[PDB]
């Protein structure tokens, strides 16, 4: 019993965590087999960054120039290239640590562990949600850059997000581990939009599903609702609209738990209309949309990785 | 930017967790030098657990029946001794991977870190509170007995915790790695109460410095009070009172931020007097108590391990 936001267990990532430094800039690079990844902007002076050639300021860089430490251990770079955001520098050292890792893309509302490192060595780790407009909500300072988040699935780690920037608004963003940007970012330091966030519907279900199981059950009503009738409500209180696909992932939740999905809508409805009244819900006042799903039946069943 | 409840990096426990079977019961155990650390409930049936016997139980028991795993390396027990509520195994092998690591026994308000671990495999990592009255809040299944909780200053780990129980009303009970339960608890299945809790006020400030820090200000009032005036509110709400050694702990954040603690205090005193207003500070719509001072402080300026 308890509910909490739980992380991966980091250790596996740990140990492929260096250090990178070009010019005066360092950041955090990620050691699998034979590559280093990290942000292309190491390459950047302070000048460089409100408008960044990319190109041009690469062709400066020699293989010699990339400073790559892993612990005391300094890596030999042999090969350098930029893939969209993220430079991959090639060292003569498999990383012995690597772990079985895979490069995956994950989709708005999907969560994942960050391991928050400055100078190629962890801080700490934390679990948070791809928001709908592809920002996410971190702890991130100077130096963080190069810091990445995963997911893990027994032995397999699963690679999807690489930290790169804060915006001008405080929250975060990021490329896959190909360097493609989540949302519409870009790596200069401008005014950018995110858009309008929304709730991510499908996760306040989960976790208002792990609250009934947990005891918390004071806002369970005699109501029920249509996915039309539900999604206008959704609308007016900018949650993401529900869809079957969304319905029949949480499936296995409603038959442990006996309570349609169509019902835990209506309870949600109620919530969104009259606000939870000064009580809480799993310790937290709020309606919280960052465990899917697959997070809450993980926590609840108690897979080891 | 951004403030998030961030465990430490986990690598260092993950290589000390085994599995400890004796009879049909397993769970986990913490592997150090030549000594496997585990709840001594371990040696205890169906029927035993209402009034364990441990001397009696453990009398039944000789170094063969205890079966330790390390992944699929099965170690050797040459030795066997309770002390207090847990039993120390002597195995025939140091673990390889024994980090620097003391065993503390933590005071009420502060913080570790817990690896959730089933059958001796990390399950997820999450920070939390030892509660003014003992108890912790964790997220704890059957099986998750004998995970532990934790600190770690660069290299140094700081055992604090190792799990036992989850009382009748869903919270979490344990000892310090000598067996000493933390609180009033015992290891039998009975009806045991915790105390009335209380909130941590001096964590709770320390969250509004991490709030002003981070730019979340709106709560900020043109008010002062005294420790006594604060203290007559403190009690109403069920707050621990708070001593000149919390405002002096508080000291460095005051200085960083410009705002006295007494000053910091009238904010907080408004903030229980007439609630939030349906405002949220730090994206929480309650007042958060597991933040030490030393968290905010290790977050805000991006310490290392
Ligand atoms: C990273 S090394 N620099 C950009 C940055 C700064 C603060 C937070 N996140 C990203
Ligand atoms: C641990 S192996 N058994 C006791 C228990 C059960 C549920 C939660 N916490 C402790
Ligand atoms: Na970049
Ligand atoms: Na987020
Ligand atoms: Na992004
Ligand atoms: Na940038
Ligand atoms: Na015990
Ligand atoms: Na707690
Ligand atoms: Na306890
Ligand atoms: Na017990």
């Amino acid at each position: 019993s308890g509910f909490r936001k739980m992380a991966f267990p980091s250790g596996k990532v740990e140990g492929c965590m260096v250090q990178v430094t070009c010019g005066t800039t360092t950041l955090n690079g990620l050691w699998l087999d034979d590559v280093v990844y990290c942000p292309r902007h190491v390459i950047c002076t302070s000048e460089d960054m409100l408008n960044p050639n990319y190109e041009d300021l690469l062709i400066r860089k020699s293989n010699h120039n990339f400073l790559v430490q892993a612990g005391n251990v300094q890596l030999r770079v042999i090969g350098h290239s930029m893939q969209n955001c993220v430079l991959k520098l090639k060292v003569d050292t498999a990383n012995p640590k690597t772990p079985k890792y895979k490069f995956v893309r994950i989709q708005p509302g999907q969560t994942f562990s960050v391991l928050a490192c400055y100078n190629g060595s962890p801080s700490g780790v934390y679990q948070c949600a791809m928001r709908p407009n592809f920002t996410i909500k971190g702890s991130f300072l100077n130096g963080s850059c190069g810091s990445v988040g995963f997911n893990i699935d027994y032995d397999c780690v699963s690679f999807c997000y690489m930290h790169h920037m804060e915006l001008p608004t405080g929250v975060h963003a990021g490329t896959d581990l190909e360097g493609n940007f989540y949302g519409p970012f870009v790596d200069r330091q401008t005014a950018q939009a995110a858009g309008t966030d929304t709730t991510i519907t499908v996760n306040v279900l989960a976790w208002l599903y792990a609250a009934v199981i947990n005891g918390d059950r004071w806002f369970l009503n005699r109501f029920t609702t249509t996915l039309n009738d539900f999604n206008l409500v959704a609308m007016k209180y900018n949650y993401e609209p529900l869809t079957q696909d969304h319905v029949d992932i949480l499936g296995p939740l409603s038959a442990q738990t006996g309570i349609a999905v169509l019902d835990m809508c209506a309870s949600l409805k109620e919530l969104l209309q009259n606000g939870m009244n000064g009580r809480t819900i799993l310790g937290s006042a709020l309606l919280e949309d960052e465990f899917t799903p697959f997070d809450v039946v993980r926590q609840c069943s108690g897979v080891t990785f």
